[PDB]
């Protein structure tokens, strides 16, 4: 049986889009599924969503906004020399271009610098600064970086060059001392949206500086937007449907030329802007330096344009090339460290290039949902430079600063950091991690998740409904990609594709839809055998030939067959060791946790549960409910393990209960050790069931005990009629007994075949 990687959290909307609205927006059965399990039902929230009237908001609301339009006038006004700082994100590149032209455009001596990855780093550097004022520079704009460079900015400001700040990236609790800083999240001002990119804030500043800008600065937005992946609400959704929308009516000379070297002409989405034009600028920033990419981004003759265009393709093909050996080599070290059960893939190796770091360690964590720090060992400047990743169970920053005494410079936030070390810690800093590590695996579930957002039906994969939901693009940071459950998915054709026959190609269900697992084409000799499955994945149109068809993306796969075993009798057969961690094991209160596996009954087990075993008879029946209603399993062994029973024992009937409190007000205080086979003998019970009588009087506090004598408290409160919560259990335990120990297994999967 094929396992699921993931644990699938399925939305199910508590609130529905009203059937006239469905109708009087033309609301077609997918972006009704969607919008509802983003619970976006009202009509203004659908209007917003599929709308198209522009989100502006005055930039004159920015930080020291005002102050910097004049600053920046003045200076063309003197013929003064003016210099754009940036960095070599594709927001960095985007975000320099609209500037550049912006003051071009007003006449101004602009020039611009990109820092250097490698020989400069990240944002300000004192030689560039100083090199700046020793050229006659007296303005320093700086995009994409500036608000974290307090030290090399008042250098300069000291040596009479102003900086104004442009960035977006999280503030400290000190601001830099600069003339101006423009910041969307800055302590003194309040700008209606705050997650702008660094081509945002260039735009409104641009916006600001000329009434009317050029349509390409919407565009380069686009670009930066996606690729800085910032919230696509509010503002940033409106340029990215009107950046999007530009690409297409009036695709840039830079642009085009770029999509020619790829070999891409189809429509222009945000997935281009992601996957296809954003990873291409940054690879020139990430081996060589991003003047290329600002070079290409603001050429508008073909020739260049297309000369350009080569320079940075072959850097693209060099970065895949790079990656791929890097993280061969990583990818076979990590499977070592898991293997002896690492929880923090802490990865060093030598001639790694660094510009590609990061991207290495987020195949790391895809692969192996561990937080990853992927170092190069640099023995000719002895320092390990390197980058991480995250899982969300788990903040890099945290982890790093409890282990900060082993490291020299790390920066970063959860989900990602940089750092650079001595070769010597990294053995020790690694034990560390993994302390931490698996000292939260208790606290704390690791099991990678998923969620979904609709489940859909074969009747719903219509070539019309997929399309329209290319109405609500676009899609990304707050408002992400849908995924889509399908179940009970019979395996009509399998195939595997690829040279290397590594993908997978599908065909499901009776109508027989496409569907394609990419790097998982190992799973043909699994889904030979007709057999049913569900999946999780992205519905796309696929062309050929001009015939349009639905194909599925698929992300995750798991085989629908549910399997219940009766080990009700046979414990000790069970095909796990109880220290199994893939196994988890329900056990009620009678028994101490022993492991880690052994999980309460009701108590939320967070680790992904494909095989569970119920070891304990659960107190209740809805208890097993809860303990079951938050079940992903393929497997499910019942072993119930019990001590005694209670099935024809009985619980006394009510009349029973009052003929024993009859003999305890006739003599208030009496001994049952003497007492008690008289007692038992006109209620007509057993010794047993005397004691349960009594613990629930003794619950009630209708009694009291010491050392076998018994007293009455007289008056007690009126708490119920023998409903205490004692009586309950037992009340309980014989419907469980009933259910479970004493029916037959047959009705026993009808009803686990109800709740889940
Ligand atoms: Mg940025």
């Amino acid at each position: 049986m094929i396992k699921p990687k993931y644990k699938w959290k399925l939305t199910k909307p508590a609130e529905y889009i009203s059937d006239e609205l469905t109708s009087k927006l033309k609301l077609t059965p997918i972006v009704k599924k969607i919008l509802e399990s983003k619970s976006i039902i009202d009509e203004q929230a659908i209007e917003s969503i599929i709308s198209d009237t522009d989100i502006n908001h005055d930039a004159l609301q920015l930080s020291d906004m005002t102050k910097t339009i004049e600053r920046i006038k003045r200076a063309i006004a003197n013929d003064e020399k003016i210099l754009v700082y940036g960095d070599y994100d594709a927001d960095g590149v985007t975000a320099t271009t609209i500037l550049v032209i912006t003051l071009q455009l007003l006449g101004a001596q602009v020039g611009w610098h990109i820092p250097n990855r490698f020989t400069e780093g990240y944002g300000p550097n004192e030689l560039a600064f100083r090199n700046a004022h020793d050229e006659g520079i007296t303005l320093i704009i700086t995009v994409d970086n500036g608000i974290q460079g307090h030290n090399e900015i008042k250098m300069v400001q000291d040596l009479g060059v102003d900086v104004i700040v442009t960035d977006h990236h999280e503030i400290g609790s000190t601001l830099p001392e600069a003339y101006a800083i423009v910041h969307p999240m800055h302590p003194s001002f309040n700008y209606p949206f705050q997650q702008l990119c660094g081509a945002g804030v260039a735009y409104k500043l641009a916006q600001a500086l000329i009434e009317n800008v050029p349509d390409y600065f919407k565009a380069l937005v686009a670009i930066g937007t996606i690729a800085d992946l910032v919230s696509l609400t509010d503002e940033n959704r409106s340029l990215v449907k009107q950046g999007l929308k530009v690409l297409n009516d009036q695709c840039p000379t830079s642009v085009k030329a770029l999509l020619k070297e790829a070999g891409y002409n189809d429509n222009i989405d945000e997935e281009t802007i992601g996957f296809i034009i954003g990873p291409r600028l940054n690879a020139v920033g990430r081996l060589d330096d991003a003047s290329l990419a600002c070079e290409l981004l603001m050429t508008d003759v073909e020739e260049e344009a297309a000369f350009l265009a080569e320079q940075v393709e072959h850097f693209n093909r060099e970065r895949k090339d790079i990656v791929a050996t890097i993280t061969e080599e990583a990818m076979a070290m990590a499977e070592t460290k898991v293997k002896k059960g690492d929880l923090f893939l802490l990865l060093a190796k030598e001639n790694w290039h660094e510009g590609v770091l990061g991207i290495v360690a987020s195949k790391i964590v895809e692969t192996f949902a561990l937080p990853t720090l992927i170092l190069n060992i640099d023995r000719e400047q002895n320092h390990a430079k390197g980058s991480a990743r995250s899982i969300d169970q788990v903040s890099m920053f945290e982890i790093l600063s409890a282990h900060q005494e082993l490291i020299a410079k790390f920066g970063g936030h959860h989900m990602a950091a940089g750092m650079t070390m001595d070769i010597e810690n990294i053995e020790s800093l690694a034990e560390g991690l993994n302390k931490w590590m698996k000292e939260l695996s208790k606290t704390t579930s690791l099991d990678p998740v998923k969620q979904v957002d609709v489940l859909l039906t074969e009747n719903d994969i219509t070539i019309k409904n997929i399309r329209d939901m290319n109405r609500l693009r676009p899609f990304g940071t707050d408002f992400s990609r849908p995924i889509f459950e399908m179940d009970d998915l019979s395996v009509s054709s399998v195939k595997a594709i690829g040279q290397q026959k590594n993908h997978l190609k599908l065909t499901l269900g009776e109508s027989n839809i496409a569907a394609l697992f990419w790097q998982n084409g190992h799973l043909e000799p699994e889904l030979q055998d007709e057999q049913p499955i569900n999946i999780l994945g992205s519905v796309q149109i696929n062309e050929w030939n001009g015939n349009q068809s639905p194909q599925i993306i698929i992300q995750d796969i798991a085989m629908n067959e549910q399997q219940i075993l009766d080990y009700r009798s046979k414990r000790k057969s069970l095909p796990f060791t109880e220290n199994d961690e893939n196994i988890v094991v329900l056990i009620h209160p009678k028994s101490d946790k022993v492991n880690a596996n052994e999980y309460y009954y009701g108590e939320e087990i967070k680790q992904q549960t494909d095989k569970v075993v119920l070891r304990d008879l659960p107190t209740s029946m809805e208890d097993l409910s809860n303990s079951l209603q938050q079940l992903q399993f393929s497997q499910l062994y019942i072993v119930l393990q019990h001590n005694h029973s209670i099935y024809f024992d009985g619980i006394p009937n009510m009349d029973i209960f009052k003929k024993c409190y009859k003999a305890l007000i006739t003599k208030q205080e009496t001994n049952i050790q003497k007492e008690g086979m008289l007692l038992c003998q006109h209620l007509s019970v057993k010794p047993d069931t005397l004691k349960f009588m009594l613990k629930v009087f003794l619950d009630l506090k209708f009694v009291t005990q010491e050392d076998g004598l018994i007293r009455i408290n007289q008056q007690p409160d009126k708490r119920s009629i023998d409903s205490s919560k004692v009586y309950q259990l037992r009340q309980q335990r014989m419907d469980v007994e009933k259910q479970l120990l004493y029916q037959d297994f047959s009705e026993i999967k009808n009803w686990i075949k109800s709740q889940l």
